[PDB]
DNA sequence: CACACATTAGCATATGC
DNA sequence: GCATATGCTAATGTGTG
């Protein structure tokens, strides 16, 4: 309910703290990880200051830049101290649409690629191939 | 675990200060 | 040139057999 705004509210004072202490965001998410662990790309700092990310993701990074927010104001110097692919894979699909783990492994040395990259990769197509 | 489908979060490049 | 906004899709995660 009345989290959205609450949210909104504390998204606000993040980019008046975050512009004041000249923190970019890619800044803001090494400083993350330094400080976690789980170090955030910067899209994901933007999509939040803009407010682009889900309710779920929202209130899952409220807590890491409270933290944040409020520990690193005591000091900060020890702080900071391919297409053809795609057209080949394409390719290998319009004949076999589900193929087994032993071809898996034949296409993924063909390519170059991670077997698990290549099966991740062949799941989200089966995935946006099921969307229509 | 793993995978059926839903969420999530980082990449390449598009804009902008 | 660096730093933000987008489109887009690897990757995980919920849930499960």
């Amino acid at each position: 309910k009345a989290l959205q705004k609450e949210l909104e509210q504390f998204a606000k004072l993040l980019k008046q703290k975050r512009i004041t202490l000249g923190y970019t965001q890619a800044d803001v998410g090494l400083t993350l990880g330094v400080l976690f662990g789980k170090v955030f790309s910067q899209t994901t700092i933007c999509r939040f200051e803009a407010l682009q990310l889900s309710f779920k993701n929202m209130c899952k990074l409220r807590p890491l830049l409270q933290k944040w927010v409020e520990e690193a104001d005591n000091n900060e110097n020890l702080q900071e101290i391919e297409n053809r692919v795609r057209g080949n894979l394409e390719n290998l699909f319009l004949q076999c649409p589900k193929p087994t783990l032993q071809q898996i492994s034949h296409i993924a040395q063909q390519l170059g690629l991670e077997k698990d990259v290549v099966r991740v990769w062949f799941c989200n197509r089966r995935q946006k191939g099921k969307r229509s």
